């Protein structure tokens, strides 16, 4: 998955994300280099910011970032939040560039 980036820290995934090449809406998720099986997503927004949201576990394996709006797979959240913001600070655009 273009938008699944290995071994990154929190200030890492903040750097890669404020590169030239990426603009708002340019995104990524990765695994908490601290706590096994938790991922987060981090979403360059506009001075020019990275923000990050906990992806919450659901017990089945399914995942959430707000309760209003569960996902049975990381691709599914991708997609939803591609087509809206839907409480995040910017629809989902383009996966960072490297
Ligand atoms: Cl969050």
């Amino acid at each position: 998955e273009p938008w699944f980036f290995k071994n990154l820290s929190r200030k890492d995934a903040e750097r890669q994300l404020l590169a030239p090449g990426n603009t708002h809406g340019s995104f990524l998720i990765r695994e908490s280099e601290s706590t096994a099986g938790s991922f987060s997503l981090s979403v360059r927004d506009f001075g020019e910011v990275v923000k990050h949201y906990k992806i919450r576990n659901l017990d089945n394996g399914g995942f959430y970032i707000s309760p209003r709006i569960t996902f049975p797979g990381l691709h599914e959240l991708v997609r939803h939040y591609t087509n809206a913001s839907d409480g995040l600070c910017t629809r989902l655009s383009r996966p960072c560039q490297t």
